[PDB]
């Protein structure tokens, strides 16, 4: 069901906190080069967390949804805020959707 | 009936909500090349995936409201907010006029 | 009777919504040419759509009130401006009239 | 009486809803002249609805009361604002009048 | 009685509410010429319907107070300010009084 | 008594709301000649119509407290506000007093 | 006793709230020659009446403590307000003095 | 006792109500020469009036503390605030003694 | 004990009344030569008047504490505003502590 | 279960806080040199001390979510905000995840 | 225990107001040197005061923590609000800690 | 357990309490350099108070997490901010710590 498809909560939980939180810093004041860098790290790499900890129906769908920056270059401030807005509505969505399921029972 | 119109609401809902947050962000801050190209992406990818959890009346009447990007050209922030504004609005009107027969019941 | 005018409320409810947040995206900021030339293609269509849903009666009052713009002319900000807050009017009071009646019975 | 008056209440409270949205949206921003010229055309339009929804007696005070506007002319903002300011101040009191009887029976 | 002054009540509820309108559009912002010509216009139509509406002892008290306007010059925004002003207290004290002695019985 | 000093009291409130409305006006913004012109003509005849509706003494009273404006000269703003707030004090005073009495029975 | 101090307790009442409404309307906006010297006769005329309406002793108090302007120079504002202030905080005291006694009782 | 000291306290009590709204305007708005000269007469008179309805103990206190001004030079606007200050505290802290025992009781 | 330390309570909170209404004052504008030369004075006779209505241990400590001014020199704003916030302040807390006590039982 | 995850609450909780405390004084005020060098030296101690008192499954999460800072060059005012924000937001999905399992029960 | 040490809480307590409300007054407005050699013989005289009201081990606590200042220099203001904040701090928490226990009980 | 860690908790408490009053003091306004001495040699002795009222585990946390300022310089006012948040920051923790097991009991 709609429950089963979160394989373990907390990890996406926590991930979606600390995404969201780095999300409101990058907003707080503008980054320079090595911010963005270490926040394209983070980003590539709690993607790969999230993925690991969703059913892969979700995982497909996040994959279809989320694009990795490009390696070469270093992405701009805005760039990264989209990226971290989009994850961070994305999972916003998710837990809505399944505290929706969860009430309703 | 009005709520078989939507297959599964627990998709519709977070990428409802995935679109919301980003048109949040584009309204913060202005964006550059990049991030309007990246969001071009979404947009699209984000229409898709909402059509696939539609019914078909919905699905011809929202490939009636909105008009896929041209891919040759870079949209400006306003286009892009525009879209957003849109699609946004459709969706909080979707859902509103689902939960009132909901609500009837 | 004032109930019967409205065919399907849902459709209406979920256009009106749209166009609603577009006039509040618009208000916002300034446009540019491409933005008002999607307003005007989406201001066409949603008017066609919420004459799918109304009455011949509401059809023909909405038709006498509302002009379509010009295609050959790319319409100013305020004059999108004033369509879409003319249609949004013209829809609150509807549902305002026909919610009236029904809290009357 | 009094509620005998108003002949269908709907379609003027509607009207009268339409009307403050576009006095509303004037205030907000000046406008221009093809703005100017579309307004003028829903004066005039929504002032025959307006009378054809309305008692004789009732027709000839707002026919008193208001003065079309000069076709060989483009009115200011000023002379718009002042009309639809006139016609909003007639409805409000026209509906405060009339419940005032409903709410006294 | 102090209620027999007022032959119709609404109609000059109605007149005092496009009267308090107006001047609260015109404090608003500043008019012209053609906006304070059809205000002169409107200020002698509005007098000529309260007066229809009084007794004869109520239309020789206003006709005492107000005076009526020079039709060979435009009057300034500060007289029509005046006039207006005037007219709206009239109507709030008539009001209040005769408001006074039906809560009193 | 105290009650029996005012011979009417429903024209003296409409005189006293009258003048306090014209009195918040001039306060809001700066008169021209004409305006205060007609503004002094509006005080003379309100004063003659406050004195019409008062026993003899308070008509003393009244008449001891107020001054009439000399007729060869224009008032600057200032004279009038005194003027006016003079009338309008001596007015809350009154009706003060007399219900002072009135809620002590 | 207290109470007996204050003859005639309404005129001193309306005197009172005439002298704190022309204090207020002379601290809102600066006066003029004419308006000062209007505001010395009133000053002189209230001084009077006030002291018609209070025993011997708060007669002879009151005359101790105001000093009659003088008649050849057109005091300034300052002048105005001090005295002005004076008078209105003496009559507030008085009030006061007396209410706590009634209170008491 | 305490409550035996003020001899009559509606005289005090007025004349320090005088005094704070002296003080309040002072502070309101700067003086000139002429409104210092009558600040410091009202000064000398309500000392002498205070000092009259006060207890032998009191007086001697208040005569200690209080220092009368210089008749030769008129006292500046600062001098002038210090000693209303002074004489405003020490009455607020008398009445606040004598009703702590008054509570007492 | 602690209450038999305040010999006399009101002549102590009146002081200090007035001591904090004249920091107050002192706080809210600047002062000059003479007004800093009567502040002294206040500040030497009050202390002489709180010592008279304290104990002897009370009174020597107050002693140490406070330091009376130079009589050689006029003292700025900012020593006399040191001044009279530490006798405030010890005013503050005695009052507080005796309370502590007065609560206590 | 998720409760045997954390093996000492305390101590994280504590460490959690300390580092909360920094990012606020951080964001306060912008950081020199050797402020940032000490931030660096606190970051590194204060995730040995997390990773010291987590199991190894959350350690090996947070180590591969936080990366060590490089020891030859001195981070900028934003790098140790990022590193900070990660931290904070990690650690409060963390708490935020077990407190939902212990409520849970 | 905790409430044996402190000897009498009464002088303990008013000297804490007396210096808070120094710190308070000092960093309201800047002082000059006068004022700021009063406030370091304040300071001194005050730590003695305090000293001498409680036990030895909070005496030798209190030696240990705060630094007499020299007295061959005037200190800064930032000096004297570093010492009169510890200070505050200082007594701000001795008496948390002793009303806990008290509270305990 | 974890309330046998702190060994006094009245000092431990009152310590910081002082540290954290002494970094809002350092925070309102900037300091000089003898200021920042004192600030120095009192960090240091606040550390060594601290950790003489600790558990020897906490000790060597906490010797783990500070590190002592350089005594052959003068360290700037960021660097003291730091160390004083990161200090509060711990306590504060601590102290949350303890009582959630307090509570727990």
């Amino acid at each position: 069901s709609l429950t089963d498809l979160v394989e373990q909560p907390a990890k996406v939980m926590r991930i979606g906190t600390m995404i969201k939180q780095l999300l409101e810093e990058v907003r707080a004041a503008p980054l320079d080069e090595a911010s963005r860098n270490r926040l394209r790290d983070i980003h590539a790499t709690s993607i790969r967390e999230l993925e690991d900890g969703l059913a892969p129906e979700l995982r497909e769908e996040l994959d279809r949804l989320t694009l990795p920056f490009n390696e070469d270059a270093v992405p701009s401030d805005a760039e990264l805020r989209i990226a971290q807005a989009q994850l961070v509505g994305w999972l916003e969505g998710l837990f809505h959707g399944i505290q929706t399921a969860l009430f309703a029972q």
